[PDB]
């Protein structure tokens, strides 16, 4: 089964934070990257000094079930994050989202796919994009469709 993750970090220096992270993602058990994306970046709000994000889409094969993939993404951004020396939330953070997994349409307390609000995501949609042009959403939305009609925050990469 084909799943698509979004990577973001804000972290220290990104870029090896993502790789780090998509280091963990290979590992993963009875998984392994497709495709992975170019690095985007999503500057923060406001004027202050501030790091700008890094985002990315990957692509992994998986014979895991859904909710067992959610609990390694769930696993390496508790690893890899700041969690622990610092705060759940973060000022600074490494995400893990599951964007989409096969053709399935999961409505659950602990995991909704797809990702609830990703359409609404210039950051995951053009990454996602980029890896899978031809995609289609469960629910017959065309991705090629969407960013033609949705007004996203321009998005250059890294
Ligand atoms: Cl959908």
């Amino acid at each position: 089964t084909v799943a698509y993750i979004a990577i973001g970090s804000n972290l220290a220096s990104p870029l090896e934070q993502v790789n780090a992270a998509l280091k963990a993602l290979g590992d993963i058990p009875e998984s392994h990257i497709l495709t992975v994306s170019s690095f985007y970046r999503t500057p923060p709000l406001g004027p202050q000094d501030q790091p700008d994000y890094l985002n990315a889409a990957v692509a992994l094969e998986t014979s895991l079930a859904p909710e067992e993939l959610l609990n390694h993404t769930q696993r390496i951004e508790l690893q890899q994050g700041a969690v622990r020396k610092a705060e759940r939330w973060g000022p600074r953070t490494l995400d893990l989202d599951i964007m989409l997994f096969g053709n399935e349409v999961i409505n659950t307390e602990r995991l909704t796919v797809p990702h609830y609000d990703m359409k609404n995501r210039g950051f995951m949609l053009w990454p996602l994009f980029e890896i899978a042009p031809e995609l289609v959403f469960p629910d017959g939305e065309m991705l090629r469709q969407i960013l033609h009609t949705r007004a996203f925050d321009k998005l250059n990469k890294w």
